[PDB]
C-alpha cells in the first residue's frame, strides 16, 4: 500500500534525523535518497523553518493534529513536483528534531504519520503516476 510504504519511509527518516540514530529495496534506496537530498533541503530553508516552528508553537500532540489539519490545505495549492514533496518531509523532519529537543519524543510518530496524511491524501493520484517511490529514487538517481 501506498500510505504503508509512505509512512515507513517517513517515519524512520523523522526518528533518525531526531535522534542522530539510524518492498524493503525501494523503502531502503528512498530512504537514502531522502537522506541525500532532504539535507541540502533543510540547510537552505533553516531560518524559515526556524521562523514558522516560532510561531506554531508545537508542544505536544493535539498541536501536531492541529498543524496538520492547515497543511492539508497549503499542499494541496499549486504545483506538484518531487522538490516540494521533499521540503514538506524536510519541515517534518525540522518540528521532529525541535520535538526531541523539548523532550517531546512521544509526538514524533504521530508528527510521522500526519506528514504522510498531507502527503497520500492530497498527492495520492500524483504519486500513482509517478510511479511512486521507485519514481522517487529514479527521479534524483
Ligand atoms: C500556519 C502555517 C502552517 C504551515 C506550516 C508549514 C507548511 C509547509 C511546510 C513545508 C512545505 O513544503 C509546504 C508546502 O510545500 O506547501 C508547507 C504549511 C503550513
Amino acid at each position: 500500500d501506498l500510505y504503508r510504504q509512505s509512512l515507513e519511509i517517513i517515519s524512520r527518516y523523522l526518528r533518525e534525523q531526531a535522534t542522530g540514530a539510524k518492498s524493503g529495496a525501494t523503502s531502503r534506496k528512498a530512504l537514502e535518497t531522502l537522506r541525500r537530498v532532504g539535507d541540502g533541503v533543510q540547510r537552505n530553508h533553516e531560518t524559515a523553518f526556524q521562523g514558522m516552528l516560532r510561531k506554531l508553537d508545537i508542544k505536544n500532540e493535539d498541536d501536531v493534529k492541529s498543524l496538520s489539519r492547515v497543511m492539508i490545505h497549503v499542499f494541496s495549492d499549486g504545483v506538484t513536483n518531487w522538490g516540494r514533496i521533499v521540503t514538506l518531509i524536510s519541515f517534518g523532519a525540522f518540528v521532529a528534531k525541535h520535538l526531541k529537543t523539548i523532550n517531546q519524543e512521544s509526538c514524533i510518530e504521530p508528527l510521522a504519520e500526519s506528514i504522510t496524511d498531507v502527503l497520500v491524501r492530497t498527492k495520492r493520484d500524483w504519486l500513482v503516476k509517478q510511479r511512486g517511490w521507485d519514481g522517487f529514487v529514479e527521479f534524483f538517481h
